[PDB]
């Protein structure tokens, strides 16, 4: 019927489901008055009084796994009233992406190798989020379409948060794409891009990719774990997920720019989101959508861009499938002589060059972009490959540093 909204230990507001079915929100006066309020979205802005735009509806759902399979193994899993996010929430809200907790400080249990198996090999029996059926204290709610699970890592030991406790790593399960991230993860740290840390975990005969979350935090003293507000794209412009790819009326590079103007970092803002895309470009990444780039919600409003993540390249994909190379495109396209140029194969730096210039970026800040990763690519490519435990997958390894060395060859013949 109500669901009260917290951040960590302070009561934000209460989303309702209403007569009408539609979804509506209200803070809390006592949070409109604290200290340094915030709204839970820059789609909802703070004000006094019941929220019914169709951003509130949004909004949540947009804390929901992607897939509307997920969905269905979640309604089975805990008798949701209906498939509508309220009811999913209602479930699975306590912790979630940012720090958003729904419920109509610290206790868990540690996992023992048996265990831990099973929570990442749950989804065998139509289990959403790794949610195992042997417990019931164990709600948690991530996006993407990818199958994975969130656990707590106390010390060197994987851990079931209960109650309200969070989670500090994001698990991906085998739907190769264990292998693809966690190479593009240390090829994006190694040029000095700002990505989480991942590290690849083995319980029995299962391979699990668990990447450390920037929206959770410790304290000092490690005493206690704290979450920290963030939203993704679609959720600050007040989007459904549906519309997540520019494609499908989703923001591109240009609105995301304009609207990093706002951030309390624009000016490194609007240059680490630039160098995002000459990477995404040099690696094969096809799905920098709108759900793959998030901000941090500042006390007082003000926001700043979060890590990257969710990267993959799909060039290691390439041929298996009749996927060819002419096939790749960037999910956000850049300028062309004429519209929009979307080929990877096709891309080249002077595109990059046309974009900055119609959006007002420093040009200067832009060959130096290109220019630095013209000569840090090949060395980069290496230093990688060296610290990948022998047992990693080669194909994966050759794919990528050969399609990379390709388009870079487009850059070291300029610089
Ligand atoms: N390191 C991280 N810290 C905090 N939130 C993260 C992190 N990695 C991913 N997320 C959040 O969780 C969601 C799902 O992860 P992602 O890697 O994008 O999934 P898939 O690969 O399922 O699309 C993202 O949309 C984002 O909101
Ligand atoms: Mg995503």
């Amino acid at each position: 019927p109500k669901l009260v909204t917290w951040m960590n230990n302070q009561r934000v507001g209460e989303l309702t489901k209403l007569a009408n079915g539609a979804h509506t929100f209200k803070y809390a006066p006592e949070w409109l008055a604290s200290r340094y309020a915030r709204p839970l979205s820059l789609s909802l802005p703070l004000q006094r009084g019941n929220i019914t735009s169709d951003a509130v509806f949004n909004f949540f759902d947009n804390l929901l796994p992607d897939s509307p399979i997920v969905r269905d193994r979640i309604v089975k899993r805990y008798h949701a009233k209906s498939r509508q996010p309220f009811d999913l929430l209602s479930e699975i809200g306590r912790d979630s992406v940012g720090a958003v907790t729904l419920i109509p400080i610290m206790a868990w249990e540690k996992l023992t190798e048996a265990r831990l198996e099973e929570v990442l090999t749950a989804y065998k029996a139509d289990i959403p989020l790794g949610m195992i059926r042997e417990e019931n204290d164990f709600r948690i709610s991530v996006a993407g379409a990818q199958e994975k699970t969130a656990l707590l890592r106390i010390g060197n030991d994987w851990c079931i948060p209960k109650g309200i406790t969070p989670t500090t790593h994001i698990i991906k399960l085998p739907i190769q794409s264990v292998d693809n991230e966690y190479y593009c993860l240390l090829l994006a740290k190694e040029l000095g891009l700002n990505v989480p840390d991942a590290e690849i975990i083995k319980a029995g005969n299962v391979r699990a990719l668990a990447v450390e979350r920037f929206d959770r935090r410790w304290n000092a003293r490690r005493t206690v774990l704290l979450r920290l507000p963030q939203e993704d794209m679609c959720q600050t412009f007040g989007l459904p997920s549906s519309v997540k790819y520019e494609s499908d009326g989703g923001p591109g590079i240009a609105r995301i720019m304009a609207f990093l103007m706002g951030s309390s970092e624009a000016l490194k803002d609007r240059y680490d989101f630039m160098k995002f895309q000459v990477f995404q470009w040099l690696i094969g990444a096809t799905q920098g959508h709108a759900k793959n780039f998030s901000v941090f919600i500042q006390a007082g409003g003000s926001y700043r861009l979060t890590p990257f993540y969710d990267i993959i390249s799909a060039f290691p994909v390439l041929g298996g499938t009749g996927i060819h190379i002419s096939d790749l495109k960037l999910a956000m396209g850049l300028n062309a002589s004429k519209g929009k140029k979307t080929a990877i194969d096709k891309i080249y730096p002077r595109h990059f060059l046309a974009t900055a210039k119609v959006l007002r970026f420093p040009e200067v800040q832009m060959h130096e972009i290109l220019s630095d990763f013209a000569r840090m690519i090949p060395a980069a490519l290496d230093n990688v490959k060296t610290s990948l435990p022998t047992d990693f997958p080669e194909n994966v390894v050759t794919a990528v540093e050969s399609n990379v060395l390709r388009l870079h060859g487009r850059l070291s013949r300029e610089y």
